[PDB]
C-alpha cells in the first residue's frame, strides 16, 4: 500500500503510492530483476472488448485530472466513447484528451530525465493527415516551431492512430534529424555508424547521398500503410552547431558539428488503448547525449582516440584514464559550442538536479514518479550527479511512449 | 522460461538458465522494479531466532546437495551420511557445523553469487581463514590482524575472508562493529562542519564513547570494535605497520601531493552476513583490492564524504561559476588519475574501472558458458564515472539471488543490549 525510496546522499525519504495505479508489466518477476534489459505483431490491434476498459481508465483519469470525475460531462463522454467502440471498433480522442494524453505520456516516461518540463509541451494535432506529403508539411512545421531560432521549445506532432495495423502512419526515421552513415569497401565508416542501415534504405529508395560526414538524412514517411516516401528537410530548418572548445584552439579542426534538435520519431504513443504509431516529439539536448554517446561510443563517431591524440595523452595504458580525460573535454566543447551559438542545451548536472526537484515535487502532488535509474543516471560522472544517490521505483503508467518494431522489419511493399 | 541478455556494443546474446535456481525475492514484481533500491527485500531464508528443525534442515539439505553435486557426487555414501550427520546434529543442537571443505566452497560461492561485485573474476581464488574456534574479542583481533597482514602481503594484495563462529540464538553473535576493517575517523566539528570521513562520524563517536583517544585528524585509522559471543565490544588498535597506506600524488600536478591526501590499501568489508545452508556467519570480514574509482570517485568526491572537488578544482584553475564548465568532471578525472598513479608507483595492487569492467564482461562470458548464467546488478557494476565508456554500461544483466550469499545485517549498535 506504500513504498519508500531514499536518497542516500541527503537521507530524504519519499513515499510512493502512485505505483498502485500501474497495470502493465515491467519485465521483472518476483525472483529475477530485468532492470537493465533495454527491451523486455500487426494483427495485434485491440479487440472491442479490450478497448472498453482501457478507454474507460483513461477517460476516468482525464476527468479526475480536471476535477470533473463523476460529472455529467464525464458520464456522457464515457457513454460516447463506448458508442464509437461499439459502432466502429475504435474511438476518437477530443483535442483536450489528446493534449492531456501526450503530456502524460511524457510525464510517465520513466527513462526521461527532462520531465520537469512535461506540462510545457506544444501538441500539434495531425490526425487529419492522409499522405506522406502531408506528414512532411506537418514535420517541417514541427521542426521550425521547435527549433525557434535556437530557443528550443518541446513539441509533439500526432498522426492518425492505428486502425487495423495495415494502415499505420510511421516516420521511418528513428529521429527527425540524424546524420547519414556510409560503410566503405575497406570497412571504415563515413559519418554516423549508427545510421548505416537507414542510410542504405534511403539510398535504395532514391536518395542521392552527398557521401560526407554530416549529411542530414531525408525523412522517410509512411502514411496510411502505403510505401514510405522521401523528402529532404529544407536545410534552412536544420539548425546545426559547429563544435569548438573554449581552451583548445585545435578542436574546431576536428570539423565536428551536431544538430540542435533532438526529435524522437520511432516510438508509439498509447493513449486510452489507442496507438499512435507516428508521433515525433522533440525537446533540447543534454550535453552528454552528444558529447558522451554520439561522439565517444565505439559504435558511433568514436573520436576519443582522435581527441586524446590531439591532447598528447598516454594511450598505452587505460589507467592513465586518457579516455576519461578526453571525454570530459569533448563534453565541455559540446556545451560551450551550443551555449555560444545561443542554442538551448542542458548539462548533465543541471539536468539531474532539475530531475530530483521534479521527482520530489511529483511525489508531493501525484504520489510518485516512475524512474529508470539505469537511464536517468547520465553516462559520465554518474555518482557526482544527485540522481545517482536517488532510489527510484520503476513502473509503467499509461499513457506511455512505447517502442515498436522497425517499419522495414514489418512493412509489406506495394 | 530461459532468459537472454544482450550486449549492445557487441551484439553478443547470452542465455541464462541459472536464474531458475534462484531462491529469494529480489523485491521486484511484474508491475514494479526495485533495481535501484539498495535493500529491496527482507526475504530471508530462516525465521527470527533459533529455527525449528523443519526450518533449518531443508536449507541444510539444499546446501549439502549443492556441494555434493558440485564435486560429482550426490547420492554417494559421503553425501547420504552427511545428510544424516546434519540431521542428527540439528536434532541435538538445533544447528549444525560445516566441514572445512563445505565452508571453503560456501565462502567462495557467496562471492561468486555477489550480484553487486565487479571483481568476481577471482572468485575461486579466495583464501579462507577458518576462525570458528574463536571465543573472545582478543581472539577476534588476533585473527583479523593475521587476515590484514596476509591480505596486505606487502602491497601484492590477496583476497581473503576470515570466518568467525556462526550465529546460534542471536544473543551470542560475533560481530566486527567496524563496517570495514580499515576506515578513517570522522569528527563533528564545533562549527557544524566535519573533519575526516563524514560517513564514519557516528562510529567514531561510539569508539570515543568507548574510551578511544581520538588523534582528531583527517586520516585517523579507526580502532577495531570486536564483539565475541554476544559480549560487549572491545576496542583494539590495529598496529599501524599492518595498515598499508598510499600517499596520493599526481603524475603532472606536482601541487597535488600538497593536498595532504592518502588512502589505505586494503578494502575489507566487515559488516556483512555470510549465509550457507541456513547457517549465519555474522562476522566474516572479507577483503580484496580496490577499484580506483571507489577511492577517487566515491570516497573523495561524494558530497557527504571527503568532498575535495572544489579544492582540486580551485587548484586546477577551473571555471566554478556554472555547472556547464564541467569543472567537477575535470577534477574528478585528475583525482582518479592521482589515485591510480599513487597505488601503482607504490606497487600496491589496484585496478582501474576500464580493466575491472573488461574483466567482468570476460567473467560473465565464462559464467554463462559453464554455469548457465551470472547474476549481476547493473546499478552497482557500472562504475560511478565514465559509465558509457566502459563495456558493462552496454551489457544487459539479469539480477537474481543465489545461495550461498553475503547479506546485509543490522548495525550491531541498533540491536545490542549492553551489560
Ligand atoms: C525538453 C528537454 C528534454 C531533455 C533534456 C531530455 C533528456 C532525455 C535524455 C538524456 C534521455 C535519454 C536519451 C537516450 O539516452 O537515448 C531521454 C529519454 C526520453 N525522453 Fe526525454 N528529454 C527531453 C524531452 C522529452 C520530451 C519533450 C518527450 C516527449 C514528449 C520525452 C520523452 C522521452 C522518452 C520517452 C525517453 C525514453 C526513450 C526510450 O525509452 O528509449 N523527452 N530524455
Ligand atoms: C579482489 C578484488 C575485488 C574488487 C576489485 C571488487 C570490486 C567491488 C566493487 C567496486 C564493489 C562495489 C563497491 C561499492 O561501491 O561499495 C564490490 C562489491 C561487493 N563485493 Fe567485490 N571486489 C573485490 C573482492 C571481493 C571479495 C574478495 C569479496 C567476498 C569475499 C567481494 C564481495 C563483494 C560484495 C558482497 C559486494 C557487495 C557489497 C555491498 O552490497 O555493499 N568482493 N566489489
Ligand atoms: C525528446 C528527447 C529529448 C532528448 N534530449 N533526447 C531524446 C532521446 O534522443 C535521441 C537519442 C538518440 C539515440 C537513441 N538511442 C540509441 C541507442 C539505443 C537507445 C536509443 C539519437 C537522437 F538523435 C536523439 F535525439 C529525446
Ligand atoms: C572486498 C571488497 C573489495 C573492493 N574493491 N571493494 C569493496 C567495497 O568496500 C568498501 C565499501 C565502502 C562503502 C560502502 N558503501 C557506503 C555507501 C552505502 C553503500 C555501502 C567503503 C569502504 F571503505 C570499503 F572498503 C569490497
Ligand atoms: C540509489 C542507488 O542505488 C545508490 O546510490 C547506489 C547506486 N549504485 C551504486 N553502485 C556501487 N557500486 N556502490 C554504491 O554505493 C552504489 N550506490
Ligand atoms: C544494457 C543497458 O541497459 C544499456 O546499455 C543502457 C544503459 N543505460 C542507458 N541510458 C541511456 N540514457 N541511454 C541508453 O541508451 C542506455 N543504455
Ligand atoms: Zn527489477
Amino acid at each position: 500500500r506504500f513504498l519508500k525510496v531514499k536518497n542516500w546522499e541527503t537521507e530524504v525519504v519519499l513515499t510512493d503510492t502512485l505505483h498502485l495505479k500501474s497495470t502493465l508489466e515491467t519485465g521483472c518477476t518476483e525472483y529475477i530483476c530485468m532492470g537493465s534489459i533495454m527491451h523486455p505483431r500487426p494483427e495485434d490491434v485491440a479487440t472491442k472488448d479490450q478497448l472498453f476498459p482501457l478507454a474507460k481508465e483513461f477517460i476516468d483519469q482525464y476527468y479526475s485530472s480536471i476535477k470533473r470525475f463523476g460529472s455529467k460531462a464525464h458520464m456522457e463522454r464515457l457513454e460516447e466513447v463506448n458508442k464509437e467502440i461499439d459502432t466502429t471498433s475504435t474511438y476518437q480522442l477530443k483535442d483536450t484528451e489528446l493534449i492531456y494524453g501526450a503530456k502524460h505520456a511524457w510525464r510517465n516516461a520513466s527513462r526521461c530525465v527532462g520531465r520537469i518540463q512535461w506540462s510545457k509541451l506544444q501538441v500539434f494535432d495531425a490526425r487529419d493527415c492522409t499522405t506522406a506529403h502531408g506528414m512532411f508539411n506537418y514535420i517541417c512545421n514541427h521542426v521550425k516551431y521547435a527549433t525557434n531560432k535556437g530557443n528550443l521549445r518541446s513539441a509533439i506532432t500526432i498522426f492518425p492512430q492505428r486502425t487495423d495495423g495495415k494502415h499505420d502512419f510511421r516516420v521511418w526515421n528513428s529521429q527527425l534529424i540524424r546524420y547519414a552513415g556510409y560503410k566503405q569497401p575497406d570497412g571504415s565508416t563515413l559519418g554516423d555508424p549508427a545510421n548505416v542501415q537507414f542510410t542504405e534504405i534511403c539510398i535504395q529508395q532514391g536518395w542521392k547521398p552527398p557521401r560526407g560526414r554530416f549529411d542530414v538524412l531525408p525523412l522517410l514517411l509512411q502514411a496510411n500503410g502505403n510505401d514510405p516516401e522521401l523528402f529532404q528537410i529544407p536545410p534552412e530548418l536544420v539548425l546545426e552547431v559547429p563544435i569548438r572548445h573554449p581552451k583548445f584552439e585545435w578542436f574546431k579542426d576536428l570539423g565536428l558539428k551536431w544538430y540542435g534538435l533532438p526529435a524522437v520519431s520511432n516510438m508509439l504513443l498509447e493513449i486510452g488503448g489507442l496507438e499512435f504509431s507516428a508521433c515525433p516529439f522533440s525537446g533540447w539536448y543534454m550535453g552528454t547525449e552528444i558529447g558522451v554517446r554520439d561522439y565517444c561510443d565505439n559504435s558511433r563517431y568514436n573520436i576519443l582516440e582522435e581527441v586524446a591524440k590531439k591532447m598528447n595523452l598516454d594511450m598505452r595504458k587505460t589507467s592513465s584514464l586518457w579516455k576519461d580525460q578526453a571525454l570530459v573535454e569533448i563534453n565541455i566543447a559540446v556545451l560551450y559550442s551550443f551555449q555560444s551559438d545561443k542554442v538551448t542545451i542542458v548539462d548533465h548536472h543541471s539536468a539531474t538536479e532539475s530531475f530530483i526537484k521534479h521527482m520530489e515535487n511529483e511525489y508531493r502532488c501525484r504520489g510518485g514518479c516512475p524512474a529508470d535509474w539505469v537511464w536517468i543516471v547520465p553516462p559520465m560522472s554518474g555518482s557526482i550527479t544527485p540522481v545517482f544517490h536517488q532510489e527510484m521505483l520503476n513502473y509503467r503508467l499509461t499513457p506511455s511512449f512505447e517502442y515498436q518494431p522497425d517499419p522495414w522489419n514489418t512493412h509489406v511493399w506495394k
